[PDB]
C-alpha cells in the first residue's frame, strides 16, 4: 500500500483529508521548479558553512541528528524564494487552514533546508516535536494533530538515495510494536514535491546507499499559533520583516495571532492591540 499521490491544482482540497486519513501524502509539485532552483542558489553558501548538529560551538545543539546532516533554519534572511514564494504558498494554506480550523491560527515552527552527504545512514523510526514539544505527547490520542510537515524535495529522492520512510496509519497508533522498517514505504519523489506528514506520522531518512549522491530538502513544519516555534525570527531584519506580506509576517511571529475560541482574546496582543499595530509595521515594502 503506497504513499497516496496528489495534485497541488487539480486535487487541492483532497490533500488535507487524505494526509488526516492515512497520514501521509505525497503533492506533486508543490513548488515550480524555477522556485526549487532559486531556494537552492539562495541557500547554497549557508549549507556549506554549516558545521555538524552538535558542534562545539553551538549553545543549542543538536545531538539526534547525523554528523552527515546539515540543517540550516531561520531561512528568510537568507532566501527571497523562501519569505516571498513559500511563506504566501496557496496550497500550502489552504492545506494549513483545512488541518488548522479546529485551533485557531497556525505559523512556521520551523523552516529548514537539510542536506545529507553521501552515505548518511537511515535515522531511527520517530515521530517528530518530541525533543521540543513534551507537551504533545500528554494530548489525547484523538487530538486533531496540532502540526504537520512538509518535506519538499529539492534533489530527486530515490530508494537508493535515501528517499524518506514511512509509516501508513502510523499516526494513529497507540501500540507500537509493530514499528518497524518492515511497515514502511518510500515517497519517492522529484524536485518540488512534497510529502506531507502529521506530527504523529512514524518516518524516518533513508540509507543513502549510492555512496555519491547529495540529497536535500526544504522541511516546513507548520504549527498552531499556540505552540513555540522551534526557530526565532527576533534577530531578522526590520527592512526584510517589511517587505513581506502580512500573512508572512504573522508566520515568522510579526504579528499577533487568534485562537478559534468563539469570544478569542488572542495570542501575542499588547494591551488589547496588535503588535503590527503597535509597532506600525509596514508590509510589502521592498528593500
Ligand atoms: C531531531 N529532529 C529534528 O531535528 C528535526 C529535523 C528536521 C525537521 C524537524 C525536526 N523535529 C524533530 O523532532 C527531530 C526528529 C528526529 C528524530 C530522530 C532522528 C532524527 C530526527
Ligand atoms: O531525511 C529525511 O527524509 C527525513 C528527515 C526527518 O524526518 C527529520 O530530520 O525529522
Ligand atoms: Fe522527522
Amino acid at each position: 500500500s503506497q504513499i497516496p499521490r496528489l495534485s497541488a491544482i487539480n486535487d487541492l482540497h483532497k490533500i488535507w483529508p487524505t494526509v488526516e486519513e492515512h497520514g501521509a501524502a505525497i503533492i506533486e509539485s508543490f513548488l515550480s521548479l524555477d522556485i526549487v532552483r532559486r531556494l537552492n542558489e539562495e541557500v547554497d553558501p549557508f549549507v556549506k558553512i554549516e558545521p555538524i548538529p552538535a558542534a562545539k560551538t553551538k549553545d543549542h545543539p543538536n545531538h539526534v541528528l547525523s554528523t552527515t546532516t546539515r540543517l540550516v533554519n531561520v531561512l528568510a534572511p537568507i532566501s527571497k524564494a523562501y519569505r516571498e514564494d513559500v511563506l504566501n504558498s496557496k496550497v500550502l494554506h489552504r492545506i494549513c487552514s483545512d488541518a488548522f480550523h479546529v485551533y485557531g491560527d497556525y505559523w512556521v515552527l520551523m523552516g529548514a533546508v537539510m542536506e545529507l552527504a553521501p552515505s548518511n545512514p537511515a535515522q531511527p523510526l520517530h515521530r517528530d516535536m518530541r525533543f521540543s514539544h513534551p507537551i504533545v505527547e500528554y494530548l489525547k490520542p484523538d487530538a486533531p494533530a496540532t502540526s504537520i510537515n512538509f518535506l519538499v524535495a529539492l534533489s530527486p529522492f530515490t530508494a537508493e538515495n535515501g528517499a524518506t520512510h514511512v509509516i501508513l496509519g502510523s499516526h494513529k497508533w497507540q501500540n507500537l510494536s509493530n514499528v518497524s522498517m518492515d511497515a514502511t514505504v518510500r515517497a519517492l519523489m522529484n524536485p518540488g514535491d512534497a510529502l506531507l506528514i502529521t506530527d504523529s506520522t512514524i518516518h524516518c531518512g533513508g540509507a543513502e546507499t549510492t555512496g555519491t549522491e547529495t540529497r536535500r530538502l526544504l522541511t516546513i513544519t507548520m504549527g498552531i499559533s499556540q505552540l513555540t516555534p522551534l526557530e526565532s525570527n527576533l534577530a531578522v531584519p526590520r527592512p526584510v520583516i517589511e517587505s513581506l506580506t502580512p500573512l508572512a509576517q504573522r508566520l515568522l511571529g510579526w504579528a499577533s495571532q487568534r485562537s478559534a475560541a468563539p469570544r478569542d482574546i488572542g495570542l501575542l496582543t499588547i494591551r488589547g492591540n496588535s503588535i503590527e499595530k503597535t509597532m506600525n509595521l509596514k508590509a510589502e515594502q521592498p528593500l
